[PDB]
């Protein structure tokens, strides 16, 4: 009946390959496939191959490469069936997810491919010569930038499309004129394969060297370490975990050679709601906040696990309106098994510490998540940091404060966000602009009167934020301006014309 | 000119840990404040104030700071000059040339950020009529990342050092500096110092804009990096020293970004057809180069690639001869004279090395040096292609366009890489630049690279080991982005926004 049965291998620079063994997938439903294991062998192999496509790839035009961007949407788009129902299986999540964020994906491919076009990234600059210069002449200098080399991408688990195998690392990268080499999530191996297959027929269709892509599947440890140490790899995009990215991050710098690791890691993405916004609409906030708190099972980077709001009635109507709304969602299926225990670990540190009191508990049993609300005071929250704690899925926390003056104490006492929001009314802007200051040396994307969930894939954008947000050290994982993680500029001084690089 | 000898924090001129003496070339030695992790968290901790106010400045204030800066800086020019060629043993001519270099410098980033560009303003409308859920207004802008620590250079004691391009590009993004300051010119960091301190009284900016520690120990410098407040570092220095220096910063609770220039050997590649028309000038040339400023500039040339024949050997008669007629030129510390012999003994004791000028140096002045090698025996020895800094120039002699091009792919990262052609030349020339290009920040075709211009195309930086700034230039406008992070701002009023 399956559109869809994985071969369950290794792509290496156009080669199927198998690998030490098999491993199952785990899906929510559907069928279980084997997948080959990957090893420091085939590591070395994709990247040794992604060097040797740098030399043509890394030289190729913009018009090449966005043709090749523009190529993959279109295969990706030619297997839109497959994608769905093998995403929706691994995943859990709906097949409306999986429909929509490929619609992301392929869009994201070709923003960038328009973007290359238009030829302003490359940050052209030029000096003239000027030989008449005194006490010495000027020669001319011209800089452009140039792409770094093979990048590694380590795509994430809850974006299993668009931060996943051609997802928006990826998509910069080939982008600046990097081949890609993905550690592919073991939590989706089949999603992560047909994703390979489109890029595949994209790279045979366009003529471009097959080293530009690679794809392993199921690494031990020692797998994801051996690429972000590998000698021809010359950054890294990672998306998951903090003690996992900032592992490679140590890594990356403990190398003969370090290279830049661009991680983006947890947020708990707190937002406030000012005393004005909260009288005039309480209830439609909270209503707001549940949703944005339960869409896809909780498992969003930019998920708002927080409001902090200054204590009293419309405080009570905000709690009240959440309580409600959230008391209404079924359980979800999470991405792994893993996940959902590590779901209810965390539920459980909140029912446990008597300075939190639960507004709703539910069970989650097994894969499945269930909504939680619990409240506190920010005496306590600043008393105990582990309230501050990200967890993964649909918990959320109220922290009711005295005044403006103790809300802003909590904002300067966050470490560095993804994201943080404020919720106002033309009456709070005073508060506000004590706030704006303090959230934007914490976040990457300060938000008015909107719900963090939503990252739109536009030349403005900036995902990311301070560490422990990321590690990107001002760099966007989204957006076009993503493309200078992959990129280094070079001057060429008085150099004729004819040897110049076509980048010119 | 008298030097104070004390520490600069945050408006305050202050003593240390006692004194240490400079050692100074000729003039008189003077005492100055030893520094102290007391004095870095004082400094730090004023940085961080600082920022709420300066971090915040409209690009007018900054800029109308920056030229008071230069402003100031010529007004003290007699006894900067008088107390830089002292301290360095530098001539008064090229004091006097780097002054110009640096005040040109802070008023290129005072036009830069006038102009708004680096801002990288962008802006998506709202599209309200999207749905299913409508799209709300994003857009970018760069901010500085925070209070930045700057080592001052040793070789560049204005142009990279206490108001150079690290501070020049921090003050200009909207960061406040900590300097540590480098303890061979100490007198030369104070007096400039004192002139960014009047601009500071002038112009009315927070005094922790600002701060000087002198001297101190190695943990005054692993304090600073370390600071919790520091966000980002400007370094100028050695390989051991920085990549120490860039280990702490990845190391930290909350790591940031280390920008280290850390030395090259800058090897040029000279085609046939150059070197079979113009090798004597092409030799004249390197000696010039090789021999600038006791040969003390990170860009130095310190490798020639020919492949072997009768002209290279006339290339390498004329740098020979060129080099023998140059005079010992004082160097900027007895420690760096004695690395120095040290380099010139690396080649003199390998007999895989073949010596062509030999002259031994004393005391803190240096002797030009030269040998040479063959591809082969060059890539069997590390030790080879390791930078003396210093006028020592090594010729490595390969026999074909093939193991040329070989050679520049064994290279490691390099501030610079150059080739010497003539039209004849073009075809070898186009196999070469794209290996080099991967090699180096910055190319170069019938040039040398001592001269650093500071101008919107420079790069000047290059692949590990060169340098740490996986891509950033330390020099010319475009090293403003070190110390600036992009923020979206989404859905917000023109009232809350910032004024940028």
């Amino acid at each position: 009946m399956m559109i869809f049965t994985p071969k369950g291998k290794h792509l290496v620079a156009g080669e199927w390959l198998d690998g030490a063994g098999t491993f199952a997938s785990a899906p929510a439903h559907g069928p279980a496939h084997d997948f080959a294991v990957g090893t420091v062998e085939l590591v070395n192999r994709a990247c040794e191959a992604a060097e040797e496509a740098f030399w043509t790839y890394g030289y190729s035009s913009r018009k090449e490469r966005a043709a090749f961007l523009r190529a993959i949407a279109d295969e990706i788009e030619a297997r839109a069936e497959a994608i769905t129902e093998i995403g929706s299986q691994e995943t859990g999540l709906p097949e409306a997810r999986l429909n929509g964020e490929r619609g992301r994906t392929t869009g994201q491919l070709r923003l960038f491919a328009d973007h290359i076009e238009k030829g302003d990234y490359l940050d052209r600059r030029v000096d003239a010569a000027m030989p008449e210069r005194q006490p010495a002449p000027r020669q001319e200098i011209r800089l452009v930038q140039r792409p770094v080399g093979p990048v590694a991408v380590f795509g994430a688990s809850n974006f299993p499309l668009a931060f996943s195998t051609a997802g928006g690392d990826t998509a910069a990268a080939l982008a600046a004129g990097c081949p890609v080499v993905v550690k592919g999530h073991s939590a989706h191996p089949g999603t992560g394969e047909i994703v390979a297959e489109a890029v595949d027929a994209a790279i045979r269709k366009t003529g471009v060297h097959p080293g530009v892509f690679s794809l392993i599947q199921g690494g031990s440890r020692d797998v994801g370490h051996a690429l972000v140490q590998h000698p021809h790899i010359k950054a890294v995009g990672f998306t998951g975990s903090l003690a996992g990215g900032r592992a490679l991050f140590d890594l990356c710098a403990a190398r003969p050679e370090p290279i830049p690791f661009f991680g983006e890691l947890g947020s708990v993405n707190p937002m406030f709601l000012l005393p004005e916004a909260l009288k005039a609409r309480a209830e439609t906030l909270g209503q707001g906040w549940a949703g944005s708190l339960t869409m896809g099972a909780g498992q969003f980077c930019t998920n708002p696990g927080i409001a902090v709001v200054i204590e009293g009635a419309d405080a009570d109507r905000f709690t009240t309106a959440a309580v409600e709304a959230l008391a209404k969602v079924a359980p979800q299926t999470m991405l792994t098994d893993g996940i959902a225990k590590a779901y209810r670990d965390g539920q459980a540190r909140f029912a446990t510490r008597n300075a939190v009191k639960p507004l709703l508990a539910t069970e989650s049993s097994g894969r499945d998540a269930s909504p939680n609300l619990f409240e506190t005071t920010g005496a306590q929250f600043l008393a105990d940091h582990a309230l501050g704690e990200e967890v993964f899925g649909p918990l959320g926390l109220v922290v009711r404060v005295g005044s403006p003056a103790e809300m802003e104490e909590l904002a300067r006492g966050f470490q560095g966000q993804l994201t943080a929001t404020i919720h106002m009314d033309a009456g709070d802007l005073e508060t506000a602009r004590r706030l704006r200051p303090v959230l934007e040396r914490k976040a990457g994307r300060v938000l008015v009167n909107g719900f963090p969930t939503g990252v739109e894939v536009v030349d403005s954008m900036v995902h990311g934020g301070p560490y422990p947000a990321s590690t990107n050290f001002g760099a966007t994982s989204v957006g076009t301006m993503s493309i200078r993680r992959f990129l280094r500029p070079v001057a060429y001084q008085n150099m004729p014309e004819d040897l110049l690089p076509e980048d010119f």
